[PDB]
């Protein structure tokens, strides 16, 4: 849990955002920030702004002022958050960050669609997707030897999350949630991340965790499922996750968007 001793021992080890990035996230996480406030803050970080616009052009906006009008602020905020988070994540041994972030965006895009269907805020689900897998990275960087030992066990059939609990006293979902909490994301987001691998064990249930569980499975196994047998697959995932999402047209919609996250990942660099 979020208050387990082993997890809490990590709190002063977590990566810290640079002041200006923390301040930027404060501004764009605040639904009552003005367009001026968001635009002015971004204007001082042309590198991060360029990254935002590359993400915004993955489907033609050339400026942030432009994007505010072409995409609307709810979308712009979301892309700022993504760009800020991506910038705050270093190289990690054994990861290609274009591939890592591509997969993460795939999950985020899927979650956003699920939220639309469930009637929750789609930008919140997208953000939860952006944040969901960062704990994987934190474990590799913070505990390299243990991470490698875990991967070897996993190659021989062990469960990664259970291995992490055994050797670290917490798992990648918990430390990813702890990071999100430390970086001042909302409790809803934190709980979504925390329960991504066990959504039905949350009390009360977290829709975001259910969305993550579903979206992760869709992203992971998409290529294993014939193109004409997807709705029955999705139906089974709905049950495993506990999320009760309208399946009507879902397979068709997911197919339309498939790969758009990977393309976003390629635009980061």
């Amino acid at each position: 849990g979020m208050h387990s001793a082993a997890l809490l021992q990590k709190v002063d080890e977590l990566p810290r955002l640079p002041k200006a990035i923390a301040e930027l996230l404060d501004v764009v996480n605040n639904e009552d920030s003005t367009v001026k406030a968001v635009s002015e803050k971004l204007s001082h970080d042309p590198v991060l702004s360029a990254r935002v616009l590359r993400l915004a052009n993955s489907a033609e906006v050339g400026t942030i002022d432009d994007a505010v009008v072409r995409l609307g602020m709810q979308t712009l905020r979301t892309l700022v958050i993504a760009s800020a988070v991506v910038g705050a994540v270093p190289k990690v041994e054994g990861f290609d960050l274009a591939d890592f972030w591509g997969n993460t965006f795939e999950v985020a895009i899927i979650c956003q669609e699920l939220a639309k269907r469930l009637g929750t805020l789609p930008e919140e689900a997208f953000t939860c997707g952006i944040l969901h897998s960062i704990g994987e990275l934190l474990i590799v960087n913070g505990d390299p030897a243990v991470a490698a030992t875990i991967s070897a066990a996993v190659a021989d059939g062990a469960d990664r999350n259970l291995m992490e609990k055994e050797l670290l006293g917490y798992d990648n979902a918990e430390i990813g949630a702890l990071l999100a909490q430390s970086w001042k994301f909302t409790p809803h987001l934190v709980k979504g991340i925390q329960f991504q691998n066990h959504p039905k064990s949350a009390e009360p249930y977290s829709k975001l965790a259910g969305m993550l569980a579903m979206a992760k499975q869709i992203a992971a196994d998409w290529d294993k499922i014939p193109d004409d047998e997807r709705t029955s697959w999705l139906a089974q995932i709905n049950i495993l996750a506990g999320i009760k999402v309208d399946l009507g047209g879902l397979a068709e919609k997911l197919a339309k968007m498939h790969g758009q996250g990977m393309e976003m990942g390629k635009q980061l660099a």
